Parts: structure tokens; C-alpha cells; sequence
């Protein structure tokens, strides 16, 4: 019950950041998101993944960068990683110069489309909105879509938060939970923590009351089919 | 890191079995279902679960059902389960005589709208379609949001198998690690299992080739900030 991570290699963790979104979309710069390129970069470091870093992709780029990571051979890694830093909506996270749908991303690692990661974890982190709503607070074989885990910075529908100088409170807290947690507990034990994290010591502080006190609670979506440890 | 399980009550489990829907629908009969709504009725009463199951329910007996619920003092209630059994879409679940938004079901426990609850598990077990889509398988405050754990059947987009005969497959692996785990694994690490089982052990047979060796993965959707464990 509990996935093969003794392989040669633990895995590409391969990390988009975009920071600068084309003026033909209107989209705000995301200041501070090189806090969390940088977290993270180091914190699956010390996780022995083999990481890779893009900065400002477009729509194009993102989808072939995708198409291009499941056609490798992926024999001798344990496992899959792709964190997803930028603006989004529900379903969707944007590139340089437009929306891209997060299934044409994720479908390039199916079952079936990616055969040297069959049976093994894919992750698929995402820091990026799912909509605009904001929270008050309060107080034999296997599926093709198996062995996917989806960890999203916040609930569906939900704005996801970040602090332009220490990066968002999803990354912040995940990078934490991981550091301290990662040579012990179980990945979903650690996802949960950072759950907990996120949604008791973060809370939005506006001049404009429309964005003040807001809450944020991460989403974990689990299509795994055993234990993940990020250890032998 | 627990949530805490040793109020005076574990909670109420909520099962709505619908089974026949109006002729003013096209919806087809679920037979088989009766073996869920009685093996998940056993099933939580072992858990000290105090269960109520409605048959064959509208769409507006539903809402008010929740509503109602929604509405009592759960002060000595550790948590809040919900069986949903039915037809299904994306996002939403069938009644007797229409569709129903799942969001609307779930809102009336949000953290802000259930003093009782705020704080506490609100468990949510989805048996129903997702879409049509089949797997061909291969080889301080807290967000209101938060502390809903979401157990749907399926994957988004994917429709839901059941056994005319023996239930549902995601219904029938659940109680069954439910029965064998529930003394000792924390609640993700047995839904973790119930995955594997139901993505395993499960085939579709059909002599419609395109029903045919069609295969199933469940999907975890968890908003909680703690680690759940049926016992004290």
C-alpha cells in the first residue's frame, strides 16, 4: 500500500513561474512569485528531485514544455512533479498571453499517454485562482486517470492568496509543512497540515474592505492508489 | 493534529437513496442500489453513527432535508456525514424530479451557516455520475470552507459504475475498508484504499463494446485541516 520510491531517481519536479503576463490580457503582474520559484526549487532539492524552472511561458510554450516531459523516459524515476505558478480560474491556469485548460496539461501524463510513469505518483501542484470568489471566514488494469494528485492552493471557485513580499500562503506553508515533515509522515498527512497552516495563521489585511480579512483553505485532490513517502 | 471524536455523540449520517426518478425525467431506474443505502446503513451503525436514510427523495425534499438538518444543535456531535445516491452531472446530483447543485446541498453546513459544526469533520460521500465520460484504462477565524472532506466515486467529467447486484463499486470497496480499517487508519489512508481497490479490482462487462473494459478511479476532494480517526 504504498508506492515504489526506491527507484534510481525520485523525478523531474518541473516548476512554471510566471511572473509577467502579456499587456494584450490585461493581467496584473504576480509580485513575489520568485520567493516561491525559489521555495520550492530548494525545498524538492532537499527532496532529491531534479528540478527544473521556467519563467514567464506563454500558452504555447506551457502546453509543448507539457507535451515534450511526457515523452521522455521516465523508467528510472519514482515519481512525477509540476508546480503551476500564475494567475488562473476555475479549470484553467494562464500563461504569458492566455488561458490554457489544466486537463490539456495534465492528459500529456495519463496512464495510457506516458507509459514509463504508469503506476507511479504524478503531482500536480497548483498556486492560481479557481474563480473570484473570497471566503469571510468564521468564529488486469488501472484507470488512466489513476495515481494522479492534484494540490490545489484553494478551494473550487475560490481567489487564492499571496503576500507579495513572502510569497503565497499555499507555497509558504506547503514548502514549510514539507522541510519538517518529509522524512516522516505520509504525503496526504503533510497536505493536511498545510491545510490547518493556511487556514489558521493567514488572513487578508486591505484598505480596501471589499479584500480585508478574507480566509483561504487549500484543496487536496486525490486520485492516488497508495501511501506516498517521500523516502525509502 | 486529530480532530476531536470523543463528544458525547460520533454524529448523524445522512443517507438519501433514490432509486426511482419521474417518468418526467427519461432517468433510468438505479436497481441495486438498495444494497448501498443497507450495507452504508451497517456500516456507520458499527461506527456509532446515528443514521437516517430517505428513499427516493425530489429535488426540493433534498434541499429542505439539508435544510432542516443544517438547522439542529450538533453540540455533542463529533462530525456530519452525508450519502448522496443517485444520478448525476458534474457538479450536481439527480432527485427524484430534477437536478440539484451540489454547492447549494453543501452550504448550508458551511462554517458560518452551522455554528454546531464549525470546527468539525462535515464528510460528504458522493455515488453518482460526474459526466458521461469512460475510463479505458491502460496496461483568529478558519475559511467557511474549510474541514469539508468531499469522497466522490469518480473522477470529474466520469460517469459512476454500479453493480446491479452486488452496488455500487466505489460503495461496496468503502464499507468494506471501512469494516476491515476503521479501528486504526486515519481517514484518507483507508479512502487511499478504497481507491486502489475500486481502481484494481473493478471491470465493466458489457456487450456493448463501448461499455466494455471500462475501468473506475475514485476522487478525494479534502478540505480538512485535521486527521480523522473513527475511534477515541
Amino acid at each position: 500500500n504504498s508506492y515504489k520510491m526506491d527507484y534510481p531517481e525520485m523525478g523531474l519536479c518541473i516548476i512554471i513561474n510566471n511572473k509577467n503576463f502579456h499587456k494584450s490580457t490585461g493581467m496584473t503582474s504576480r509580485s513575489g512569485t520568485d520567493v516561491d520559484a525559489a521555495n520550492l526549487r530548494e525545498t524538492f532539492r532537499n527532496l532529491k528531485y531534479e528540478v527544473r524552472n521556467k519563467n514567464d511561458l506563454t500558452r504555447e510554450e506551457i502546453v509543448e514544455l507539457m507535451r515534450d516531459v511526457s515523452k521522455e523516459d521516465h523508467s528510472k524515476r519514482s515519481s512525477f512533479v509540476c508546480v503551476l505558478l500564475s494567475h488562473g480560474e476555475e479549470g484553467i491556469i494562464f500563461g504569458t498571453n492566455g488561458p490554457v485548460d489544466l486537463k490539456k496539461i495534465t492528459n500529456f501524463f495519463r496512464g495510457d499517454r506516458c507509459r514509463s510513469l504508469t503506476g507511479k505518483p504524478k503531482l500536480f501542484i497548483i498556486q492560481a485562482c479557481r474563480g473570484t470568489e473570497l471566503d469571510c471566514g468564521i468564529e488486469h488494469k488501472i484507470p488512466v486517470d489513476a495515481d494522479f494528485l492534484y494540490a490545489y492552493s484553494t478551494a473550487p471557485g475560490y481567489y487564492s492568496w499571496r503576500n507579495s513580499k513572502d510569497g503565497s500562503w499555499f507555497i509558504q506553508s506547503l514548502c514549510a509543512m514539507l522541510k519538517q515533515y518529509a522524512d516522516k509522515l505520509e504525503f496526504m498527512h503533510i497536505l493536511t497540515r498545510v491545510n490547518r497552516k493556511v487556514a489558521t495563521e493567514f488572513e487578508s489585511f486591505s484598505f480596501d474592505a471589499t479584500f480585508h480579512a478574507k480566509k483561504q483553505i487549500p484543496c487536496i485532490v486525490s486520485m492516488l492508489t497508495k501511501e506516498l513517502y517521500f523516502y525509502h
